[PDB]
């Protein structure tokens, strides 16, 4: 592969600063840190609550297939913040990537989506967005304008794709709005 650029980077590193921060700030996670992590988003968010069953393979699944490269390693492995980053360089160049974040996108998204409509309101995107970022300023972005381009007051599922799939794999381009899919961006 080639390199990632510094922005990529610094995007890869926003991802994983949150992590970082629930097991404790150490620099690095481990599976434990997502396997606690279950609870914390069953709090943070009850729509969740309906497939509560699903959350610890979910869990471990992000650690061995998305941090992890798909690959078990040992009891007690400790993941640091430049290590996902090269491991996220090589997971997005995987064939299956988009399917990945899709798949995974579709479990939140059917939390949210209980009608199985596709889509919600402008409004109960950035209440929501604020929730998942934990970026009061989310609004001010530009990501709701940028999604919802034809301004018809509606976010779908496919707009929040095409946001995140922009967050994790482009270069170059710093200025856009899907930068901050994720909210505010880290150091
Ligand atoms: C939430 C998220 C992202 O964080 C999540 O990122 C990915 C990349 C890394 C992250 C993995 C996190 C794991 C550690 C957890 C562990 C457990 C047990 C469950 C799970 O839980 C995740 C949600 C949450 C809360 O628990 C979290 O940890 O993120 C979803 C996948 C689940 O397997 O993975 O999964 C891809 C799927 C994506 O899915 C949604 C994303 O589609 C949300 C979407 C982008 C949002 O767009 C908007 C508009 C644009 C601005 C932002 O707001 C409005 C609201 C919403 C639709």
């Amino acid at each position: 592969l080639k390199e990632p650029s510094a922005h990529w980077c610094r995007k890869m590193r926003t991802v994983f600063r949150p992590w970082d921060v629930e097991g404790g700030s150490k620099g690095y996670v481990t599976e434990e840190v997502f396997k606690d992590g279950v609870q914390r988003r069953l709090e943070k968010f009850p729509e969740l609550a309906p497939t509560k069953d699903k959350m610890y393979e979910r869990s471990h699944r992000h650690w061995v297939n998305h941090c992890n490269l798909g690959v078990k390693m040992p009891e007690g492995y400790r993941l640091t913040e430049s290590q996902y980053v090269q491991n996220a360089w090589l997971l997005i160049h995987s064939p299956d990537f988009e399917a990945s974040l899709k798949e995974s996108s579709q479990t939140f998204w059917e939390g949210i989506d209980r009608e199985k409509k596709g889509y919600i309101t402008k409004e109960e995107a950035t209440k929501l967005g604020i929730r998942v970022t934990k970026d009061p300023n989310l609004k001010s972005t530009g990501i709701f304008e940028a999604m919802d381009e034809k301004n018809t007051g509606r976010i779908t599922f496919e707009d929040t794709l095409k946001a995140q799939l922009f967050f994790f794999t482009d270069q170059d381009n710093t200025t856009h709005p899907f930068n901050y899919v994720r909210g505010a961006l880290v150091d």
